[PDB]
């Protein structure tokens, strides 16, 4: 018999207890239920996002059978599940792979019970474009004989049948509805002994409550069902394989941390014992930013929030840095970088200066459907999708047209930022950090090094009279940076002159320096100027300290561990000469 | 039900497809295919009044700021569109009275939305931090969102930080210690 | 037959020293081989940069 060959017997499989015990969608079965047990075109089709559960219901129809819960109708039954090895065990010798098909069906009639046939992935069903589809299930659905059942997901039916046609009339669609988290939690714990047995492990109640919602919240691509069953096999492996690596059990936990691990979420390593680096992040940014304290207690804020599971799931964190030129807003964003990753090079560096009207979205998003390049995502679908827990920065936000801003209202609030293609990011657990230079003209009022009050309103008057008010809105803070004091470039000088080391490659270029006091104060002297910032410095440095090192290497007056000396000026000390 | 956040940034093309929708909604598909929607809900959105309902002169829309907005909408969409839309309503100011209850909603959403609540709101918020919440973050001209700005800074980054260092077992305590006082939730264990 | 035909046998590969050895990566290793131990959809996939070493972690795997 062909269904020996090409079909499984899900009741047969059901019996044996090799499917799942279906939890719920009781008017999804009924719904399949009433549509078998039509006289005409009885073949309904469970149409729904992949990862919804509709093979469940599949599984569900057959255990309907089993225990006879299916109506009169339909109880003297059998399901199969007709692989498309019917037709894809080879067509050599056109026609004999219908013919084969036609067999199965006449097997399907044949008095044997009212056996149903279960057709996965229906959009094979489609053929050649029609062509070499045949008769696939033809007369069958006409007579309301030969009784299938399908499934296949939105995306491909859209194509396929709509394409088809035939099938339409032939077909009954069945939307099957994704689970609510209530839901959800109920199917994890009817599969719960399922998985216990699978990992010789427990579950936790609680464990499989912390699966759905969580999966709710950081699995966004893929639908509740599997999400959360991901979330609680991959924890309950995680136990197994933790048996054999040499306790028995999920908890909420064991969860959260692996759901970090395949999310890349840090928030749910729950790493307590790492609370201390988080709580003096303060101080650690401090070491990299001088002064600019309310910037650094605005960020560490934020990243608090996020870490303790506090901040609002929906809320992206989103700052504007205002300030002069040179006054850290770039160099804070990527020391959090920095803190956060331990890589400033995990940010994804927006240049929205480079955003004029017509192209910014699609540098952004990517275009839609039909025009030219399809690597959707631009930047940030490309970059968004793959690193969640990113920061953004985006340069300048204040030469970025009006109307990129206006797309960015979206990934500032609920972080339904869309691609061009319709696909949702869901980037609501990065941080986002925007910087501008609209507070200059009254940064350069040089009211205090703290900035003033007054200053700061008159800052906050020229945001107000450049940003949509909407905008402003969806700002979590704002923030102005302070006016560089002395005593910061003093501490600035401290660090630059680190990092300088930092850059040393090899062990020709090396400074003991000497004058910690002497070029530091010069240093501090020269470079404490307003209307850079800290920015001079690093000219200073270059000029009266590094051009004349390379000089010095060139001319050999250098091996290693190099002094600055002072000049009525600085310049550096001969050590071997022309060596 | 669909949303259409800022309809108002459209361009006329797309204008003219929620013509379509708004009146007889059998829009059709790049495909060529008909969708016919007429059976849902559209709701969209235009921040268009903002010039006049800023002046803060009633928080119930009044009538002539009531004109002035419809002023707008009718400079910026086609008729054709307005024309076609259920109704056309002006959201309301909110006043502090309704901060007072905004403030305890958001409280108590605040909680629901608190995944695994070990550490949970007491919320102790008393009239005075009521009043604290509902007055400092009655920044009218934004609405009620700065109150949620509000609690994020006085309430929230305080209780991760308690969190953090492990001096919140659960619950969470609330007071006001002295808009210089800041509330300032108290230590816990 | 069939999978003597059309595939490698990347443990043989590793067994007779075929394959570079590999450094670290422990926890994607860690993360591939638990997927592996799931009962149901077992398959873990290797996402990243063009070029960062996704070989290497099979290799791993097969070491
Ligand atoms: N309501 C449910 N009752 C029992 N098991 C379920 C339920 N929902 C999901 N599952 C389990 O998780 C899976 C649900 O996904 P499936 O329906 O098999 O995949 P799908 O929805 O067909 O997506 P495609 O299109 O087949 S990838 C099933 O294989 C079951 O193991
Ligand atoms: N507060 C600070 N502490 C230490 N270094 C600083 C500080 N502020 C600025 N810098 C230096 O400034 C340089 C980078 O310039 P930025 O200050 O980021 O300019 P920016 O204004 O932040 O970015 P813009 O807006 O394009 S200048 C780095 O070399 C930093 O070391
Ligand atoms: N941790 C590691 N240990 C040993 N070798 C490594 C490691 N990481 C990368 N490699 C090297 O990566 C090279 C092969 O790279 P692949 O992993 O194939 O690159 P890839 O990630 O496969 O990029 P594609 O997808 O093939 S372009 C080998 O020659 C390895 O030596």
């Amino acid at each position: 018999e062909y269904l020996s060959k090409y079909a499984i017997d899900m009741t047969e499989q059901a019996r044996q207890g090799k499917l799942d015990p279906v939890i719920g969608r009781e008017e999804e079965i009924r719904s399949t239920i009433r549509v078998l047990a039509r006289r005409i075109k009885s073949n309904p089709c469970l149409i729904g996002e992949p990862g919804i559960g509709k093979t469940a219901i599949i599984e569900g129809v057959a255990q309907r059978i089993i225990d006879d819960d299916v109506p009169t109708i339909l109880q003297g039954a059998k399901l199969f599940s007709l692989d498309l090895a019917a037709l894809t065990a080879g067509a050599k010798y056109k026609g004999d792979f219908e013919e084969r098909f036609k067999g199965v069906l006449k097997e399907i009639e044949e008095s044997k019970t009212l056996i149903v046939l279960f057709i996965d992935e229906i959009h094979m069903l489609m053929g050649n474009g029609k062509d070499d589809a045949a008769n696939i299930l033809k007369p069958a659905l006409s007579r309301g004989q030969l009784k299938v059942i399908g499934a296949t997901t939105n995306n491909e039916y859209r194509s396929i049948v709509e394409k088809d046609g035939a099938f339409e009339r032939r077909f009954q669609k069945i939307e099957v509805a994704e689970p609510s988290v209530r839901q959800t939690v109920a199917i994890l714990r009817g599969l719960q002994p399922k998985y216990e047995i699978h990992h010789g492990v427990r579950i936790l109640d609680s464990a499989l409550v912390t699966a759905a919602q969580l999966a709710k919240r950081y699995l966004p691509y893929r639908r509740l069902p599997d999400s959360a069953l991901d979330l609680v096999d991959i924890s309950c492996a995680g136990v197994a394989v933790a048996r054999d690596s040499k306790q028995n059990v999920v908890d909420s936990d064991t969860i959260s941390e692996t759901a970090a691990r395949l999310t890349g979420i840090p928030v749910k390593k729950l790493s307590e014992s790492e609370n201390e680096k988080l709580i003096h992040m303060e101080r650690d940014l401090s070491s990299e930013v001088v002064g600019q304290m309310d910037a650094i207690k605005a960020v560490s804020n934020a990243v608090r929030l996020s870490r303790s599971g506090l901040a609002n799931p929906r809320q992206p964190a989103s700052f504007l840095f205002l300030g002069l030129s040179g006054s850290g807003k770039t160099e804070l964003a990527k020391k959090v970088a920095g803190f956060l990753f331990n890589d400033e090079d995990m940010m994804i560096r927006v240049d929205c200066s480079e955003l004029s009207e017509k192209y910014a979205v699609s540098k952004l998003l990517g275009t839609t459907a039909g025009y030219v390049g399809y690597d959707e995502g631009g930047f940030l679908t490309n970059q968004l999708q793959y690193k969640p827990y990113s920061v953004l920065l985006f340069d300048e936000v204040e030469k970025a047209h009006p109307d990129v801003l206006t797309v960015m209202l979206q990934m500032l609030d609920d972080g339904r930022i869309t691609s061009g293609q319709g696909k949702t990011i869901d980037c609501s657990n990065c941080i986002v950090i925007m910087t501008s230079n609209l507070g200059a003209e009254f940064i350069n009022s040089q009211q205090g090094s703290k900035i003033q009050e007054s200053t700061k309103n008159l800052v906050m008057g020229a945001v107000r009279q450049h940003f949509r008010p909407e905008f402003l809105n969806r700002i979590s803070s704002i923030v102005i940076f302070n006016k560089l004091s002395r005593k910061a470039i003093h501490k600035i000088v401290d660090i630059r002159l680190k990092e300088i080391e930092e850059r040393f490659e090899q062990n020709d270029k090396h400074y003991k320096l000497n004058l910690t006091q002497e070029a530091k104060d010069f240093l501090a002297k020269y470079g404490y100027s307003d209307d850079m910032g800290a920015r001079p410095l690093n000219r200073l440095i270059q000029n009266e300290i590094l051009n004349k090192l390379a000089l010095r290497i060139l001319k050999n007056e250098i091996k290693d561990k190099e002094t600055v000396n002072v000049v009525l000026e600085e310049c550096l000390e001969v050590l071997p000469n022309h060596e």
